[PDB]
């Protein structure tokens, strides 16, 4: 697969360190990223925050802004992690584990998109599992998404509440969805309890659970277009992000196709931002690792939406190239 390096659409955005899970916002002007820290397993520590000024410019990295020593609640595995702003502060949402070994997701606030960022002493009550996404819906109210199986421990969870026994469904039972919540005013706390989010086949039929190719996997992502939201996520075992479009943020979501095809290591997950005139895909893959699952770094891709409302594939290492999955 020595191939799929020469042919790559992008190159790693920051190389200094390993990167993954890229939350890209703009705020205050410019565009900041939001991605985990891959150490040198899925050990991560710390956040930064990266930024571009403008379209082109070279990536700034703005140093450590977080780490899970001065997180209360947490012991360790600091994952995908996103961000918003309101009144003037900037949360950074991130999902990390407790000493008993749940992931739950928390916040930490600053006054500035580069922090520094102080962490709430105990993480956002009525949420758990993994990969937060806050939507800043465009009539000012915030949503969050979350949501992970596998190790991010979803399937052990129905209705809000945990259980042992509670396993991923599997068969012709619906695939679980992730979760929304609408979070209140003061940012750090939830509004309201989490929902499913239900994703759909073209026949209006809930994805099910042996449908690896489209069911939802992790890394939910929403953003709105031409009057409607799209849910864009990780199938996980088969290697995808794929999008799906409703009228509402809390679905129910038609599935639409693939926007990512597979990249170089296990796990794929990426953010959708719009930025000036353009639209881009932030994505990450290993290639710079030489194919190492656990050792990432972030990329972006120019993304276009069709006239009828689709996103066509993005193909990292071109259409042609052999898929490393
Ligand atoms: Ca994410």
């Amino acid at each position: 697969l020595q191939a799929l390096a020469r042919t790559a659409i992008s190159a790693p955005l920051v190389t200094h360190l390993y990167t993954a899970d890229p939350s890209a916002h703009v705020f205050d002007g410019a565009l900041y990223i939001y991605p985990s820290h891959d150490l040198d397993h899925f050990d991560m520590a710390d956040y930064h925050v990266l930024r571009m000024a403008h379209p082109g410019a070279a990536v700034e990295d703005l140093g450590q802004v977080l780490h899970v020593r001065d997180v209360p609640w947490a012991q360790r595995q600091m994952w995908a992690p996103d961000a918003a702003q309101r009144n003037g502060k900037t949360y950074l949402y991130f999902p990390a584990k407790r000493a008993d070994g749940m992931f739950q997701i928390g916040v930490a606030v600053g006054d500035r998109p580069e922090g520094p960022f102080v962490a709430e002493p105990q993480p956002i009550a009525g949420t758990y599992s993994i990969d937060p996404a806050v939507l800043a819906d465009d009539d000012g109210a915030h949503y969050l998404y979350f949501g992970g199986i596998w190790g991010g421990q979803l399937q052990h969870y129905r209705d809000n509440a945990y259980a042992q026994t509670h396993q991923e469904p599997v068969g012709d039972a619906p695939a679980l969805g992730p979760r929304v919540a609408r979070l209140h005013e003061r940012m750090i706390d939830l509004a309201e309890p989490s929902r499913e989010v239900v994703i759909l086949d073209e026949h209006g039929t809930p994805l099910r659970a042996d449908d690896h190719a489209r069911r939802f996997f992790e890394g939910p992502w929403v953003h709105q277009h031409a009057g409607r939201y799209y849910l864009s996520y990780s199938t996980g075992d088969t290697h995808r992000i794929c999008y799906a479009t409703s009228d509402s943020p809390y679905g129910p979501f038609t599935y639409q196709g693939v926007l990512l095809a597979p990249v170089v290591g296990w796990t794929t997950h990426h953010s959708i931002c719009l930025f000036q005139q353009q639209w881009y895909l932030f994505y990450h893959d290993s290639v710079l690792s030489g194919g190492q699952t656990h050792l990432r770094s972030i990329k972006m891709a120019p993304l276009a939406h069709a006239a009828d409302g689709t996103i066509a594939t993005i193909y990292p290492y071109g259409e042609d190239a052999v898929s490393p999955w």
